[PDB]
């Protein structure tokens, strides 16, 4: 039941600022969101927000800004005279709730979610003697501030002279419209969206600039309704007014559909009884983190989707990654189901079609980024749509998951063909030497090709910059390498299409650890990673690969195969799911044969040189540039021999590799790249390390998986505090890193709650 979970995550705070951001640009702040709607709200932290929920957050298309922070606040008045009341205010499973109490009066104001647009509060006043009622609210005026501190004295009228916020009163209350804005990294409204407060009760409205004051008259006790409403479209704005109508005729039935939806989500969620009070809060914060990250339809997503945080700079809004999807709608299939197939249907609904007027070469494609805004090639102004790659594919693992919970066939007969032309995409696009075993990549595009299709490159050196193009030339200046950096478009991409920004396994290391690395009797060439290009048998360009096969992908795409084949099986194709567990079958000899190495016992990378070995691998395993997550992603996957897994088993075990302080990093503590706050480099991701948890377990080390599961919930900081759920932690100390409220450390968090969290 929700009472029992109050104040999960720290819901508190008086924004100040438009981007009230922290350390690393993310609102700092944690409002409540539901229901996949474009605003939330924050609970009062003292005498000065008392009596309303601070903080409205609007969520402009693809940003997260606030508007004020207080709005709407009630204050209570008997003869003239202020009544003083003290203050309860707590979040629950959806919900904020705080208690004003004093000796004649007392208020209940609830504050729950009725439609995707339209939040619903009820103040529940208690009096023995009639009452003056006085809301007021106040929009923000500043702009920009980090951890409390401002970093300009910029207004945000000044920044955005278009924006012509103006309160209005209305009927049953007032209004706030918002002029057109295009900032495309940082704002973006129609021009005609709004934010509508609706009562029960008639109020009488004073408007002073970009503040108001609302009065009114009550008898006695009475239980009043109000309503919030964040509407983003001229068309939403008018077919709102009917739904605001009913909430207002029936409140009751919203606030319990509400109150119901949330003991079905912690019903059918916490189902592991073996887990401590602690380890089963925990498994709650994730599941408000994840829903609170949902947004419903809006602009180009026609789907309900979940994006990587709500709070996060880049990943608000509807912005929608296939990844981070794949992740959240495996844990959300364990209780939101519904919004998981959402999720996973918002991502396919953008997959490339055949005769598609872009790229007409990426049939099947499933791209990077979908967001309320199409890129102009496309006809809209958004800036972070994009189809330069895409990224790993779980999605087969995550559709399987949501079938296992429900056993809905007709899930499975949606989702087979659009998985199937994702795989047939990889490889035809991805696939460079035509061995069966994929390269991560980038597609053809704008910023990484001319139009003839001769990749672009900047080559650096000092100063001095110098724009080329062609892989001949690129070859070239490569043998030469008389350069400091060497600027990839196309390749910047496929780091983005890794899932990992800064890896070692990808040439990424230090100057004082590469000497280091020399010192030891390495050569610099070691860590540069080659380029090709992928041109069909016509002659036409399909996009770049890696010069490099990576285990991780390889693992993936045997788990693509294998959850074809039953997807297969279970809709009546057995010929079609045959041969899905022969490419199964030929995968996982490609990697134990051509990844493992018997030496150091693990799992790695190959490089495609020049020429193939005798054994058909495209090269030998790149064991030079150390250990990572990745040496387990056959374990997890179920591509690995119980041998080759009861060797990696013995590293991820050894306190000199991977059993650190927080265990499974994202390098060993013996790759020559290694760096304990290096985001890819050494801290601990939540779902490499759960990937790591299931492959020890798959092949009999459930016992082991245990134990580390208890060092992680002993050792990972804050694990039981009420901060938000962030991105990594460094392996030695524990610390976090990364933005609040991150969805797949929910996801997974939630996981490691329903499979190795126990009571110890
Ligand atoms: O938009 C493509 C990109 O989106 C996500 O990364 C957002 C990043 O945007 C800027 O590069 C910013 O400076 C970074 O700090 C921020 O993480 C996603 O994580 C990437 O994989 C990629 O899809
Ligand atoms: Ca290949």
């Amino acid at each position: 039941n929700a009472d029992n979970y109050k104040n999960v995550i720290n819901r508190t705070g008086a924004p100040q600022y438009m981007k009230d951001y922290d350390y690393d640009d993310h609102q700092r702040f944690n409002p409540f969101f539901d229901l996949g709607a474009w605003h939330g709200h924050l609970l009062p932290d003292g005498p000065n927000t008392m009596g309303g929920f601070p903080g409205v957050a609007l969520l402009t298309e693809e940003y997260i800004n606030f508007m004020a922070s207080n709005f709407d606040r009630l204050t209570v008045w008997q003869d003239g005279k202020k009544v003083d009341f003290t203050l309860e205010a707590y979040s629950i499973p959806g919900a904020l709730v705080q208690k004003l109490t004093a000796k004649d009066v007392q208020v209940e104001m609830t504050l729950r979610f009725a439609t995707p647009r339209t939040s619903l509060l009820e103040t529940k006043i208690t009096s023995n003697k009639p009452l003056d009622l006085v809301w007021d609210g106040e929009l923000l005026e500043k702009l920009e501030a980090k951890e409390g501190k401002p970093l300009s004295d910029k207004t945000i009228a000044g920044e955005y002279p278009d924006y012509q916020r103006k309160i209005s009163a209305t009927r049953d209350g007032l209004k706030v419209t918002f002029g057109k804005v295009r900032a495309t990294w940082d704002l973006l409204t129609s021009g005609e969206s709004e934010y509508q407060v609706h009562k029960s009760l008639p109020v009488q409205t004073e408007i002073n600039g970009n503040r108001f004051t609302s009065k009114a008259h009550i008898n006695g006790s009475t239980t009043l309704y109000t309503t919030y409403s964040h509407l983003l479209t001229a068309q939403e704005v008018s077919k709102e007014q009917m739904q605001i109508r009913d909430i207002l005729a029936r409140p009751a039935f919203y606030l319990t559909a509400s109150q119901q939806r949330w003991e079905e989500y912690l019903k059918k969620g916490l189902t592991n009884p073996d887990a401590t009070p602690e380890q089963t809060r925990v498994a709650v914060k994730a599941i408000e983190t994840l829903n609170g990250n949902w947004r419903s339809p809006g602009g180009a997503v026609k789907f309900n989707t979940v994006t990587p945080s709500v709070t996060g700079r880049w990943f608000s809004g509807n912005q929608t990654w296939p990844w981070n999807t794949w992740k959240q709608a495996f844990a959300m299939a364990h209780f939101n189901p519904d919004i998981a197939k959402e999720n996973i249907r918002a991502v396919f609904s953008w997959q490339i079609q055949p005769g598609d007027s872009v790229r007409p070469q990426d049939v099947g494609f499933v791209p990077d980024l979908i967001a309320w805004n199409l890129s102009p090639e496309r006809g809209g102004d958004g800036g972070n749509w994009n189809e330069r790659n895409t990224k790993p594919s779980l999605a087969a693992w995550s559709v399987m998951e949501v079938y296992n919970v429900t056993q809905d066939k007709t899930w499975v007969a949606e989702m087979y063909p659009k998985l199937v032309a994702y795989h047939d995409w990889w490889l035809r696009n991805r696939d460079h030497n035509g061995n069966g075993v994929p390269e991560y990549g980038a597609t053809r595009d704008k910023a990484h090709n001319t139009e003839s299709g001769e990749m672009l490159f900047t080559v650096k050196k000092g100063d001095k910059e110098e724009t080329q193009s062609g892989l001949n030339n690129y070859a070239r200046v490569v043998e030469k390498g008389q350069y400091d950096s060497l600027e990839i478009p196309a390749q910047v991409a496929a780091s983005w299409e890794s899932g990992r920004d800064d890896a070692a396994v990808f040439g990424f290391i230090d100057k004082e650890q590469l000497d280091k690395y020399v010192a030891n009797g390495g050569k610099r060439s070691d860590w540069t990673v080659k380029f090709a290009e992928n041109r069909s048998q016509d002659g036409t360009l399909l996009g770049y690969s890696l010069l490099q096969e990576s285990v991780d992908q390889a693992s993936y795409m045997y788990s693509d195969n294998h959850y074809l084949a039953e997807m297969a099986t279970i809709l009546g194709k057995p010929e079609e799911a045959k041969r899905y567990r022969q490419l199964a079958q030929q995968l996982a000899d490609y990697i134990n044969t051509c990844m493992f190495d018997p030496t150091t016992q693990f799992y790695y990378d190959v490089r495609i040189e020049d020429k193939p070995l005798a054994n058909g691998c495209a090269g030998k395993p790149i064991v030079e540039r150390g250990k990572g997550p990745e040496g387990w992603s056959p374990l997890f996957n179920g591509a690995a021999t119980q041998a080759n897994a009861d060797a990696v088993v013995k590293v991820m075990l050894d306190p000199k590799e991977f059993n650190t302080f927080v265990p499974l990093g994202t390098a060993a503590l013996t790759n020559p790249a290694f760096g304990a706050d290096i985001y890819w480099r050494g801290r601990v991701w939540v779902d490499q390390f759960w990937f790591g948890l299931k492959g020890m377990e798959r092949y009999g080390y459930r016992d082991d998986a245990l134990k580390l599961a208890d060092t992680f919930f002993r050792h990972a900081k804050g694990l039981t505090a009420d901060g938000p759920i962030q991105e990594n932690y460094n392996p030695l100390t524990g610390a976090q890193q990364g933005a609040p409220n991150f969805s797949w450390s929910a996801a997974h968090l939630y996981m490691l709650y329903n499979d190795f969290f126990r009571k110890q």
